[PDB]
């Protein structure tokens, strides 16, 4: 099960829709990753040659998801802000060669904090590692060198602090759902 997450962008005639199967880190949320051909990056190359640029190496690298956790992740900041929606603060929206159009929206929510491949694009471009998940044993996660994975109960999550997983997962997902801008799938 995953819920689908709608974005509001400031200055942007459409919205942005993400899928994911770990609504319950959406807390830890500090910025969102779009493809090379999504519509908002085209749309920003308008006014940014530098993405332009990255646009175009993208084009010649078609890259396989199975291929990925060898290859040089890239992105540019498309100067978008997105609005997180339960915090009501605005996050950075990057440009990446590892978000693809083809399956999915073209779009992600990342949480460096509680993903390995996120904590990677962060850490190379200097974005927010947020930790929002609770180690095994009660403390605050070690997020020094990578990402805490492990399903766990929350913190630093408002409202949703102290949920384990289960609880959590079903607690952002009404919550998201109630608000009009998140779908659970199927």
């Amino acid at each position: 099960e995953g819920v689908e997450i709608t974005f509001n962008v400031n200055d942007y005639d459409n919205t942005l829709t993400v899928y994911t199967t770990r609504p319950d880190t959406f807390m830890g949320c500090t910025y969102l990753a779009v493809a090379a051909g999504h519509p908002l990056a085209q749309k920003a190359a308008e006014n940014n040659p530098e993405l332009a640029a990255f646009i175009d190496e993208c084009r010649n690298t078609k890259v396989a998801e199975a291929e990925m956790a060898t290859m040089e992740k890239k992105g540019v900041d498309t100067g978008f802000k997105a609005v997180h929606p339960l915090t009501g603060e605005e996050i950075p929206v990057w440009a990446a060669n590892f978000v693809l159009m083809e399956y999915g929206t073209g779009a992600v929510m990342a949480v460096p904090g509680h993903d390995q491949r996120d904590y990677e694009f962060a850490s190379k471009y200097g974005l927010n590692i947020k930790p929002v998940i609770l180690a095994a044993d009660g403390s605050e996660p070690d997020l020094s060198q990578q990402a805490l994975t492990e399903k766990g109960v929350l913190f630093n999550s408002g409202e949703f602090n102290g949920l384990d997983h289960e609880a959590a997962f079903n607690a952002i997902a009404d919550k998201l759902t109630a608000m009009g801008v998140g779908e659970r799938k199927v």
